[PDB]
């Protein structure tokens, strides 16, 4: 039941969006070994993703949390890279879609930082790039990157450098502790907390 509706570059979404994947790029730790060499993106297109049941599947999820957090779903908007984009936007997230070697456990995990979800585009690590010229570098081939309206709640704080939550939580934060610029990435453990609104196809542009 899902369909694709193309943003114009025109729409304020659109621009809101790409500002959001542009402003959020960072330098990486790895050197760029994972996602490639690049401080900006060329956006080529952004879809929203439209599906009535995975909505439903989303907002009622969402009500049962915000009833467990005092009325706060503590909604954040975050970016998921997956070499399996496509069957997330048709059959929704679930454990299927979970890291299961990832630092807080196997579950779903999103970023604030465009960069860091892009790092995982081509599978975990990079895997070995891209599938026409296996790099994982490619200024080329496009790429896809989920843009996703994710349920917190009641969220645990991890300070540092599927499963269930914790206990009494929802979700899990990892706050960095190490890199100041690094922001926070987040794992939920129920595929219901999260919507795949956006759909980003993209490259990574190599700096001048
Ligand atoms: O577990 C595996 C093994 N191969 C694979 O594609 N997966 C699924 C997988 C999908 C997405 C991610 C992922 N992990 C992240 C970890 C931190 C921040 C963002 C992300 C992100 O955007 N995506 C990790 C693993
Ligand atoms: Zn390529």
């Amino acid at each position: 039941g899902t369909i694709l509706i193309d943003l114009s570059p025109d729409d304020k979404e659109f621009q809101s969006v790409e500002e959001e994947m542009q402003s959020t790029v960072r330098e990486h730790r790895d050197g760029g070994h994972a996602g490639g060499i690049f401080n900006r993106y060329n956006i080529l297109k952004i879809q929203k993703v439209c599906n009535k049941k995975l909505w439903e599947r989303y907002t009622h999820r969402r009500k049962e949390v915000s009833e467990e957090n005092h009325n706060h779903a503590n909604e954040r908007m975050l970016f998921h890279g997956s070499p399996f984009v496509n069957a997330i936007i048709h059959k929704g997230f679930d454990e299927r879609h979970a890291y299961i070697g990832g630092m807080f456990g196997a579950g779903i995990y999103f970023a604030e930082n465009s960069s860091k979800s892009n790092q995982y585009v081509y599978g975990i690590g990079g895997g070995t790039g891209c599938p026409v010229h296996k790099d994982r570098s490619c200024y080329i081939c496009h790429r896809q990157l989920l843009f996703c309206r994710v349920t917190l709640g009641k969220s645990f704080l991890q300070f540092s450098a599927m499963a269930h939550s914790p206990p009494g939580h929802h979700s899990v934060t990892g706050r960095p502790s190490v890199n100041g610029l690094a922001l926070a990435e987040y794992v939920i453990y129920r595929g219901e907390q999260a919507y795949p609104e956006y759909l980003i196809t993209y490259q990574i542009m190599r700096p001048e």
